[PDB]
């Protein structure tokens, strides 16, 4: 695990640039099969997939993977901090300088985290006791990002879009 | 698009959050896979999708997605700033700082990235012409993400991991 203070800021400096490198090349892969441009949306998936090997080197470098349950509990403190903390300021500040795009998007993620903390403290209960959770689908709003387990909702509660509009994960 | 100053920033910030949500989840997915917890990993996989919608929402929302010719263009901007700047620095501090580990994950990262950055050039010069490129797969090392497209080297020139392992996208 790496000790010393400047090159572990530095790999996580460099984590964060590689998860954002991914992240864009997913979007940029999406855009170009909407544009008809397959190959090139091949291409930005597969490499989105190299700097993901890139950010999980850095990662574990960091020393920051574990079990599962300890896994779980680092997504419970993100979610959390993300409902308490950091939405709610951002989502206020957009609203305070009248930024609705932003209002909306923070908004959005906001109602969503609220669902991942407690999916992910249920997780760990079963974690904890060597037990894997009984879940069999999970859907996702891809407007806003609202997580349901189990069953769609009719409508997406949150921004509105029809069932049918649901991804599924089996 | 989004143009106050803070509000761009936080939603800068919460870009490069969920980026590295959505990243997490996915090494924490693979590690859940590994442990025997494969519907705890269906849950992450599924959480890490609606981390990437709010990354697109919030990157959307800052204006930062245009058509591919354009993508691929910032791409090439940032696989450039990694490989002539970033890494090559970040590698040398790791080097002096004697952390062998991270001057381990830095080489893995820096020579992918040269070969990256030539992609996406080669990709431009057709997209920009409204062509797609030709490519029929792609091949990424899943221990140094080395990316090769349409015919891969028998051992991964980085790592030499066998062509076996590599991650096959077609
Ligand atoms: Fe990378
Ligand atoms: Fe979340
Ligand atoms: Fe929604
Ligand atoms: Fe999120
Ligand atoms: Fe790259
Ligand atoms: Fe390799």
């Amino acid at each position: 695990v790496v000790k010393r203070t400047m090159t572990k800021k530095f790999l996580e400096e460099a984590f964060a640039g590689e998860s954002m490198a991914h992240m864009r090349y997913l979007i940029f892969a999406e855009k170009a099969e909407q544009e008809g441009f397959p190959n090139i949306a091949k291409l930005f998936r597969a490499i989105a997939y190299a700097e993901f090997v890139h950010a999980k080197n850095h990662f574990i470098a960091l020393g920051k993977l574990g079990k599962t349950p300890e896994n779980l509990q680092m997504g419970i403190e993100g979610e959390t901090f993300e409902v308490e903390e950091m939405y709610p300021v951002y989502n206020k500040a957009a609203e305070f300088q009248g930024e609705k795009e932003a209002v909306r998007t923070t908004h959005y993620a906001l109602e969503a985290e609220k669902i991942h903390a407690e999916l992910y403290r249920k997780a760990k209960e079963k974690a904890e006791k060597g037990e894997d959770i009984e879940i069999k689908k999970v859907y996702i709003c891809p407007i806003c990002g609202y997580t349901a387990v189990d069953e769609a909702p009719e409508y997406c509660p949150v921004c509105g879009a029809p069932k049918e509009k649901f991804v599924v994960f089996e």
